């Protein structure tokens, strides 16, 4: 069974801010 999708937080160095992005575990 495929693991349910989740939102992860990633911080970019571009302007120093972080974004929450949905990342779905692959099958």
């Amino acid at each position: 069974s495929c693991p349910p999708c989740m939102e992860v937080s990633s911080c970019d160095e571009e302007t120093g801010e972080c974004e929450i992005g949905s990342r779905c575990p692959p099958c």
